[PDB]
Parts: C-alpha cells; sequence; structure tokens
C-alpha cells in the first residue's frame, strides 16, 4: 500500500488518452528569457530568506515548471502578472514543503505582500495577497488536524472539498486572473467557480504522481489513500471513477465561453504533462522534493 | 413534474427526523427590537429604491426569516453585523427574484457599499461587500446561461458545485464571520471550506421547498430536476440519495471546532425550520414570492 509504481506505465497513458480524447489542444510551455527568470529566481530568494532556508535553482526551477506548463500562451496580456504568478506559487510550494515549525507569518506575509505590490495593481494586489495568505494559513492550520482527517478519509466528495482550497487552485485563480485580463475569467476566478471547476483534474493527476512521496512522509492529503492501492481490483476501478470525474469536469468546462474554457484546460492539461516531466514527481524523496526540516 | 405537493409531508417528516437524529441541538430564533426591524427595513427600502419596485413590509419579513433563524444566537458577539446580514440578505433576495431588466448595477452596488460600510468595520467591510458583489453579479451572469443549464443538468456534483456561489452561501459566510469574531470560523469563512460544507444542506432543502415556484417559472437551478419526480419510486430514490449528502456533511462538519460547528449546524438546521414556517416556501406563487417584473 505504500506505493503506485506498478500503475505508473499505465495510469499515465490513460491520463494521456483521455486528454487526447476529451481536450485535443496540447499544452504549450512559456519560455521565459534570462533576465525574467533570474527577476523571478531572486525575487523567491528574497522572499523566503527571512525563514532561514537556502532553496536551490534547481528546485525553484522544478516549482516554476507547473506554472510555464499550465497557464495559457495564447491569452497572456500581462506578463508582470505572469511573473507574479511565477514568484507567489514558487514560494508558497517552500512553505508546502516546511515543518510547521519553520512557518513564520509575522516574517513570510510582508515578503508576499512585498510581491504583490510589485507585480499588480493596487487593486489585483489586495485579491492576490488575500489569497496566498488564506493559501498559507490554510496548510498551516490544518497540520496535524482532525478536519484534515476526517475530509481526507470519508469520501472522494469531502476530500475535494478540501482541496478546492487546499492543493492552491483558488489561489492559482485569484493571482492568474490579470495575467488575462478577461472579464469572464476573471468573475469566474473570485467567485471560485473557476477554482471548483478544476480542483478534480489538477488533484487526481497531482495525487497519483505525488503518493509516494506523501505515504512516506505520512501526509493524508491524497485521494488514492481512499483505495487499497495494493489490490490492483480495487485499485483499477477506483482509477477509472477518477477518470470519470475529470471527464465530466472536463465536458461542464466546454459549456464556459471560449477562453475561459482554453484556460481552464490549459491548466489541467498542462499540469499534467509538467508534472510527468518534473523531478518533483518521480522519487519518493530526492533533493528537490524533500521536506525542509 | 411540476410539483413536489405528493411528497410534502413525508419529506418534511424525513427531513426533521434526520435532524433530531445527526444535529440534535435545535436552532434558535433571534428577536429583533421593534427599533432594530424598523432599521433593517428602512435601510432594505432604502437600498432597493433606486430600482424601482416597491416591496411590501410582510415581504421584507419573508426574506429576513432566513437570517433570523439560521444564524447562531448564543454565539453572537456584534449586533451591528448580524442587522447587516439581515439587510444585505434582504436586499439580494429582491435582486433574486428580479427580471434581469431591472438589474441596474450602476444604481445598487453603491447602495451595497453604503450597506456594508454603515455596519463594518473598514476590512470587514470589503469583504462583505465584495461578497455581495459577487452574488449579484453572478446571479446576474447565469440568467439564461449555458454554463448553468450544463451545471445544473449533468450530475448532483456538477450542481451543488454552482450552487455554492448560486445559493448564496459563500455570501453569507463572508457577511457573518463579524457576528462571531471567532478566529477559525473567519478562516473557514474567508477560504469558502465554511460555504462548500453547508452548500449541500442548504441546498437540498431550499430546493425541494422552492420546487413547485421554481419550475412554475421556468428557473432550472434545482436539484430535483435531476430526477423524474412524477416517478414516485425514482424520486423517492433521489430523495434518500440526498439525505445521504447531507448527513455525510453534517457527520464531517462535527470534526471543526465547536463554536464553528455550532454556527454551521444551526445553518443548515435553522434553515430548514424557516422554510416549513415560511409564507415564500409554500404556494408555487404568492404576494411574497412572485416574480419582480
Ligand atoms: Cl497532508
Ligand atoms: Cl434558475
Ligand atoms: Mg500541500
Ligand atoms: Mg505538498
Ligand atoms: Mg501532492
Ligand atoms: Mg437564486
Ligand atoms: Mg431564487
Ligand atoms: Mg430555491
Amino acid at each position: 500500500r505504500s506505493s503506485v509504481r506498478p500503475y505508473l506505465e499505465e495510469c499515465t497513458r490513460r491520463f494521456q488518452e483521455m486528454f487526447d480524447r476529451h481536450v485535443v489542444t496540447r499544452p504549450t510551455k512559456v519560455e521565459l528569457t534570462d533576465a525574467e527568470l533570474r527577476e523571478v529566481i531572486d525575487d523567491c530568494n528574497a522572499a523566503v530568506a527571512p525563514l532561514g532556508k537556502t532553496v536551490s535553482d534547481e528546485r525553484w526551477i522544478s516549482y516554476v515548471g507547473v506554472v510555464l506548463w499550465s497557464q495559457s500562451p495564447r491569452h497572456i496580456k500581462d506578463m508582470e502578472a505572469f511573473k507574479a504568478v511565477c514568484v507567489l506559487n514558487c514560494v508558497t510550494f517552500v512553505w508546502d514543503d516546511m515543518d510547521p515549525a519553520l512557518h513564520d507569518f509575522g516574517l513570510f506575509l510582508p515578503q508576499l505582500r512585498k510581491i504583490c505590490e510589485k507585480y499588480y495593481g493596487p487593486e489585483d494586489a489586495e485579491v492576490a495577497y488575500e489569497a496566498a495568505r488564506a493559501f498559507v494559513t490554510s496548510d498551516h492550520m490544518f497540520r496535524d488536524s482532525p478536519i484534515k482527517a476526517a475530509l481526507c478519509t470519508t469520501s472522494p466528495e469531502q476530500y475535494f472539498r478540501f482541496r478546492v482550497t487546499d492543493i492552491g487552485v483558488d489561489f492559482w485563480m485569484k493571482m492568474s486572473y490579470p495575467i488575462y485580463r478577461h472579464p469572464e475569467f476573471t468573475e469566474h476566478a473570485k467567485t471560485s467557480l473557476a477554482a471548483r471547476m478544476t480542483t478534480r483534474g489538477l488533484t487526481i493527476v497531482n495525487d497519483f504522481y505525488s503518493y509516494d512521496r506523501e505515504v512516506s512522509l505520512g501526509q493524508i492529503t491524497n485521494c488514492f489513500r481512499l483505495c487499497d492501492v495494493s489490490d490492483e481490483t480495487a485499485f483499477k476501478e477506483f482509477f477509472q471513477a477518477r477518470l470519470d470525474d475529470m471527464i465530466e469536469d472536463i465536458e461542464c468546462i466546454k459549456a464556459f465561453d471560449q477562453l475561459t474554457q482554453d484556460v481552464f484546460l490549459d491548466l489541467i492539461y498542462g499540469n499534467f504533462v509538467g508534472t510527468t516531466s518534473n523531478k518533483r514527481y518521480k522519487t519518493a524523496v530526492n533533493d528537490v522534493n524533500s521536506r525542509i526540516q
């Protein structure tokens, strides 16, 4: 029950086959200039310096790959907003990986605010800041919480309800809408409908590829802990139900306006492609994904 | 399929039996003083006056009943925040009942901001206003939207996902936390985990008692449209599935801290008690629930 290794090839193949059928349009990776990428990493290092833990360039590149693969390049209008999501994504990844003893809100929240005020106008900066604040506060609050155990062990419905916030997709939407300046997208981001539509597609994929690391760290936030991964028949049943969940969400995403659904589907499919390419999501513990103590 | 009247008595009885078994604590109606009720209704009339339609006192009292029944009186700490929620709930009910040709945002949004600035501190006022703005904007955007058709006709999971915003519970949470000044509750309100935990319990009850009215007005946002209510066997299997959903949520709510769960459960159970004594939720069309044209 400690590993999904036996299912790795087939589940990867099945994810891709599902995306080829239901999304069709391939995600595309954003290429940052060398100037852009050192500005991102500089800002990242400055923001986490108060917490006292060094983060290597290779670790930052592993965190940032998600942003590069899962945004929607055809619709990008504000690259300053794009760099903000790069920085905010990465530094909150450090926080997700940290022992809660290192979580210093008094030192870290000002740095998040500093990032938001650099890259966003005043209105957008407050929305992005509030969502960053809510994300790191939730991750901290729920470490060893009985609420988390209840929502993660009861049913898929309770679990994905927790993940709307905990995986950070609500935060992502609320800091990403300035990239696109698309009124419908902005409204769906601020109601969190955008986040709720994309939660299962992001979470099922992440869970599959982060399972071995998480169970080794005693982390319970993973939907495949709801099935006996040691029982191939039970596992494949559960995996098919999760594919069905993704498919229904994707088919409903296609009722949204064209630009909004492009972005939603680039997010889910791009996250999958970035995940299969990311050292973070291979070995259960390596030098880019080990717990920061 | 026009009516759930045949199931009225047994469904009411089953809801109450469920709450007696799973919640136990009875909800409590808040008494307002005469001066308090008058301040609330005056504020309501001033806020909707720019839209041109008179709203009777009896209609306001039908709207305000949900707030009086569904808050958590033992935990109340700020009766100014309480009156704000009365007013905000009531005037956005008028919006919910309006033909969208009456939806003047330029006239109505400044009235919502004025309400929030009268009753809340500066931070709280922004949060309450953002959520009121998001609520009235959503109701308007989704009148005859293909998104709403997709989410309301596909499955219960897509439907309740829409209702987290559309029924107004996220808005309710984000304008009610100042009533309690309870740090945990305030964080769950701001992540929307509060709203997600309580969405099905509010919606299933509201949908049952507003079905006849909504079907008569061509309104599709009602989960019992997903089953053939003219088929007694199918209706009862669908209704049991919805009771199971409510029970699962309630049992998970009990994992939250004591005050938060009191508030969450008072909301779900109080909304039911208020619904069963509210003239709005009887006749398909009467003089407190008719469409405002
Ligand atoms: Cl965890
Ligand atoms: Cl409707
Ligand atoms: Mg996490
Ligand atoms: Mg993690
Ligand atoms: Mg993970
Ligand atoms: Mg409505
Ligand atoms: Mg309505
Ligand atoms: Mg209704």
